[PDB]
């Protein structure tokens, strides 16, 4: 009924690495994967790569913009998005087909609002301590949690980010704009995962 | 004797604008500024340009490196700067000619530790307020300080970033990496003021 997971993916210039990311997601193990690709105007053929997918298959969706960002690119991909979970994925990587499967089963054993890359953070108090390394004299622990809080794979609870209305900030104002988005789902939400 | 100011630029596939970076910089009105030109191993003809500029002027210093990064050239830029405060100045920038006299008297006026992008943050405590709204509920609040925090044009007090040995991480590796810097340097600050 509901899909599982949605994984949007941003797309600009990449069609060497595409097909092979596409791919690596129809080739998942978790089933009910909804499959979201944002052609944020790609000067190559990456616009007709997208349509020859959402041709050739039933769980991928696609949308064509004029240019405006990878941020406001994984926007769009919200906006669509019907997973109970939501999850971005770069075009330049291909993910390993036990991946999500690992990923939503925690989240669904500890109810998980989001999952990082074992530790669980049982209230947002414990993971509060989390992010108060972010903003603390000692540069070290900044840099760990910068890098931990900027996971590349991280699986999210869709209804938190709608509830909470939470969006990217175009890299073109932020340039950090992925670290910030992070923060913005753990500084908001009750529980969280750490895979290892 | 030593500069007043050390303003490293990092170098990469430049060439077109090197001429004019280097020269709005020779043209400020502030007396005592020490150029460091970080060539990245540039393709063009940046390196040569380098040593047309060191070999012409006394005050520029020049580094010929292996590929790194934006991050990894003003590290090393750093490394070799002997100025009482510092900067980072992109290639394509052309800066006003009282740009750096203006931040040097603002900086030496209030005894900043750094003057970014009018507030005036006369102790930690002050600066730990600020720092609390990128961890903090709100998202708008995080957003709005993570940008004033991540200004490009931001002089720094030497001595503090040596003393404390801070330094860039890799744009590689945390793409966050100057919000990152300029955490580092507040959260170890003792006055810090704004620009309007």
């Amino acid at each position: 009924l509901i899909p599982k997971v949605s994984v949007i993916v941003p797309i600009y210039n990449v069609e060497k690495y595409l097909d092979q990311c596409v791919q690596a997601l129809l080739a998942q193990t978790l089933s009910d994967i909804e499959i979201i690709l944002i052609d944020d105007e790609s000067p190559d053929n990456c616009p007709k790569i997208c349509d020859d997918y959402a041709a050739q298959y039933p769980n991928i969706k696609v949308i064509h913009k004029k240019n405006a960002g990878l941020g406001m690119a994984c926007n769009s991909g919200l906006d669509v998005a019907t997973g109970e979970y939501v999850a971005f994925c770069d075009s330049d990587d291909y993910v390993d087909s036990d991946m999500y499967m690992t990923m939503y089963n925690v989240a669904q054993k500890y109810t998980c609002d989001a999952v990082f890359t074992f530790k669980l953070y049982k209230n947002k108090n414990e993971i509060h301590t989390l992010l108060k390394d972010l903003i603390a004299s000692d540069p070290y622990a900044r840099e760990e949690r910068a890098i931990q809080v900027s996971a590349k794979v991280v699986l999210y609870r869709r209804n938190l980010i709608e509830k909470k209305h939470l969006r990217f900030v175009s890299e073109r104002i932020l340039p950090s704009e992925d670290l910030i988005f992070n923060v913005d789902v753990l500084a908001n939400s009750n529980i969280v995962c750490v895979l290892p």
